C-alpha cells in the first residue's frame, strides 16, 4: 500500500514538480499527482474529474477587476474576501514554491494582483503578488510569485514594477515584506538597480534621495543600499545624491539591449481606497 506525497502538479500542458510541501486538503494515495485547472486553480485527484469540471462554463481569466491592460499583459485586482475559494487555491499553489507562507485559508486580509499574458489563446496566469489591505510595516508586497513554467522570462520584474506603481498612485513609499527568499531578494536588488540606472540616464545625471523615492516609491533604505552597491552615492549641493558614470551608462545600454517589456504608468486605471 503506497502512500505517496504530491510530487507533481499537472497545469495545462505543464507537469511541474513542487519545491516545497503545500497543505492541499487531499487524500494520500498510491498516485503522486493532482490536476490544477489553469483558470480556476481548483485541484483534482483524477484526470476524469478535472475534465468533468473543465467543460463547465467559466471566465478565462482571474476573478477580479482588470485595472491594467497593455498589449503584453493584464493585471487583475482581487479582494481575497470576495473570492475566497479562488484565492485559497492560489495560495495553495503558491506555497508549493515557498519555504513558508501564512495560513493559506485566511485570504480576507489580502488583495491579490494577478498578472496574465494574453495570446491568440486568451489569458494565461503567469504570476501574482499579494498585499496586506492594512500593513503596519507599510509593506507594498507580501509574497510574490512567478509560476515555475514561466520563471526567468522577465515576469517577476514586471510584477515588482507594478507593485511600485500602486504605491506611487497611493503617494506612499513601500518595500516588500521581510524576510524575503533569496530568489525574491535577488529579484528586488536587480529591479532596484535597473531603476536607479534608468533614472540616471533618462531623467537626471544627479538625483537626490527625496527625488528618487518620490519618483519610484522606493524607501530611503532600499535606495541607499542599492546606491552603495553600485558605488553611486555622493554629496552634492548640500545633500546625498546618486550620480551617473560610465559604468552606469554601460549597464543602462546592456539593459536596453535586452529590450525588456516594462509597465506603462499611464495604463494603470486605479484609485486607492
Ligand atoms: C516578498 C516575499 O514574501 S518573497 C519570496 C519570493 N518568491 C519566491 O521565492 C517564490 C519562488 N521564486 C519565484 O517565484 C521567482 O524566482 C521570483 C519571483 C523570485 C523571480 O521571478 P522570475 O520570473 O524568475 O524573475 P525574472 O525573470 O524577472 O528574473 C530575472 C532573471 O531572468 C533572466 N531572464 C529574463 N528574461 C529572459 C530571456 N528572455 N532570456 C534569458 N534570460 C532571461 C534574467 O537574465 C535574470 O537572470 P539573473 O537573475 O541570474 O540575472
Amino acid at each position: 500500500a503506497r502512500v505517496r506525497n504530491l510530487n507533481r502538479i499537472i497545469m495545462g500542458k505543464y507537469e511541474i514538480e513542487p519545491w516545497y510541501f503545500s497543505p492541499y486538503p487531499i487524500e494520500l494515495t498510491d498516485e503522486d499527482f493532482i490536476y490544477i485547472d489553469d483558470f480556476t486553480l481548483q485541484y483534482f485527484g483524477s484526470k476524469k474529474q478535472y475534465e468533468r469540471y473543465r467543460k463547465k462554463c467559466t471566465l478565462r481569466h482571474p476573478p477580479g477587476n482588470e485595472i491594467y491592460r497593455d498589449d503584453y499583459v493584464s493585471f487583475f485586482e482581487i479582494d481575497g474576501r470576495k473570492q475566497r475559494t479562488w484565492c485559497r487555491n492560489l495560495c495553495l499553489l503558491s506555497k508549493l514554491f515557498l519555504d513558508h507562507k501564512t495560513l493559506y485559508y485566511d485570504v480576507d486580509p489580502f488583495l491579490f494582483y494577478c498578472m496574465t499574458r494574453r495570446d491568440e489563446l486568451g489569458h494565461h496566469l503567469v504570476g501574482y503578488f499579494s498585499k496586506e489591505k492594512e500593513s503596519a510595516d507599510g509593506y507594498n508586497v507580501a509574497c510574490i510569485l512567478t509560476l515555475p513554467q514561466y520563471q526567468r522570462m522577465g515576469y517577476g520584474k514586471l510584477l515588482i514594477e507594478f507593485s511600485y506603481e500602486l504605491s506611487k498612485k497611493e503617494n506612499k513609499v513601500g518595500s516588500p515584506q521581510k524576510p524575503l527568499s533569496d530568489l525574491g531578494l535577488l529579484s528586488y536588488r536587480a529591479y532596484w538597480s535597473d531603476t536607479l540606472i534608468t533614472l540616471l540616464v533618462e531623467h537626471q545625471k544627479e538625483i537626490t534621495i527625496d527625488e528618487i523615492s518620490s519618483m519610484t516609491s522606493m524607501t530611503t533604505t532600499d535606495i541607499l543600499h542599492t546606491a552603495k552597491t553600485l558605488n553611486i552615492l555622493r554629496y552634492y549641493k548640500g545633500q546625498h545624491i546618486i550620480f551617473l558614470n560610465e559604468d552606469i551608462l554601460d549597464r543602462y545600454n546592456r539593459l536596453k539591449a535586452k529590450k525588456r517589456r516594462t509597465i506603462d504608468p499611464n495604463r494603470l486605471i486605479w484609485k486607492p481606497p
